[PDB]
C-alpha cells in the first residue's frame, strides 16, 4: 500500500540526514565558472536534463553559483558569451547545509522559500590547523521526497 | 510536525482524483504542432521553465505529442526545424489518464516506468449522440507529491 510506504518514509525523516540521500559530488553534473556558452557547451547543459547545475572555480568542491538551465533562455550561443556574465546577471542564491542535518529539518526549510537544492557540507576538524568546511554533494527537495514515497 | 502533515496527505490520496490536483487546460503553457524551432520560439519554452510542454493540433484540447525541453539539446535555431521533425524523432510516450482516477492509483502508475506526466480526460456523455473523450488538464508526480507534503 502507498499510504504505509508514505508513512514509513515519513517516520524515517527524523533520522535520515540530508548526507544519507545527497548526489555525492563524483556523480554531480557541474560546470566550471571559466566556462562560455557557446552553442557546444549549451548543448551539452541543456542534454544532462538537469534544472540547475552547480558551478565550481578551480576544484569542484569549491562551488561558488548554480546556473539554472532557463537562465539560457535568451543567450544568443554566437556572442560566445561567458558564463560569469550569466551568473553575475541572475545571481542565483547558493543554499548550503550540514551533512548532520535531518530531511525532517531540511524538508521544512524547502518548504519555505522558493530554493530547493543546497550544497552539502561537512567541518573538516582533522586538521592540519585550522577547521574548514568540505563539500560532499547536492540535495535537493526531490531527494526528500523519493525517501518518503520509495518502496521498502 | 511534518511527519502528521505527510501522514494526513497520504490517507487523503484513497479519496482525491486527478482531476483534483491537476493543471487544468487553461493554466498549461503549451505549443501548436505547427511550430517552427526557431530561436524565439525555443527562447521562449526555455523561459517557461517547464520541463515538458504538451503539444497540440488545431484545438489545445487536441494534445497529440509531449515536447521536453532536453529535445531541444541538439537543435540548431537556425535550421528553423519543425517541431514536427522532433516530436516524430523522439516520439515521447502521451499518457493519458480518466479525471475520476485516485491519486493513490496515480502514485503507483507514475512510480511504475518513467513517465510523470499524464493527460487528464473524461467521458462527455452530454451528446448530441457519440460519447468522446473530453481534455481537461494535465496532471504530474509533483502535483500528487505537493498534495501529500503541502501544510493542512
Ligand atoms: N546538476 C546535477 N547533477 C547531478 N545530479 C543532480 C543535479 N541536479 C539535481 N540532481 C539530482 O537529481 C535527482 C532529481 O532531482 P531534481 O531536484 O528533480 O532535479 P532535476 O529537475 O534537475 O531532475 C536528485 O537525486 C538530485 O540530487
Ligand atoms: N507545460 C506545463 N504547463 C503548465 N503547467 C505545467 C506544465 N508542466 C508541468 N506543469 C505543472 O507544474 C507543476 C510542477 O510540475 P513538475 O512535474 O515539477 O513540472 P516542471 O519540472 O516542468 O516544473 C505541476 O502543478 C504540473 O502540473
Amino acid at each position: 500500500k502507498e499510504e504505509l510506504n508514505i508513512i514509513q518514509g515519513a517516520l524515517e525523516l527524523r533520522t535520515k540526514t540530508v548526507e544519507d540521500v545527497m548526489t555525492p559530488l563524483r556523480d554531480c553534473f557541474m560546470i566550471t565558472g571559466e566556462a562560455i556558452l557557446d552553442f557546444n557547451t549549451m548543448s551539452e547543459i541543456m542534454e544532462s536534463g538537469y534544472t540547475r547545475i552547480p558551478v565550481f572555480e578551480g576544484e569542484r568542491s569549491n562551488i561558488v553559483d548554480l546556473l539554472f538551465v532557463k537562465d539560457l533562455a535568451f543567450v544568443d550561443p554566437d556572442d560566445c558569451t561567458p558564463l560569469k556574465t550569466i551568473t553575475k546577471f541572475y545571481n542565483h542564491p547558493l543554499h548550503f547545509v550540514f551533512n548532520d542535518t535531518k530531511l525532517d529539518a531540511m524538508l521544512e526549510e524547502f518548504k519555505k522559500g522558493k530554493s530547493h537544492l543546497a550544497i552539502v557540507q561537512r567541518v573538516n576538524n582533522e586538521g592540519e590547523g585550522d577547521p574548514f568546511y568540505e563539500v560532499l554533494g547536492i540535495v535537493t527537495l526531490e531527494d526528500v521526497i523519493e525517501e518518503i514515497i520509495k518502496s521498502e
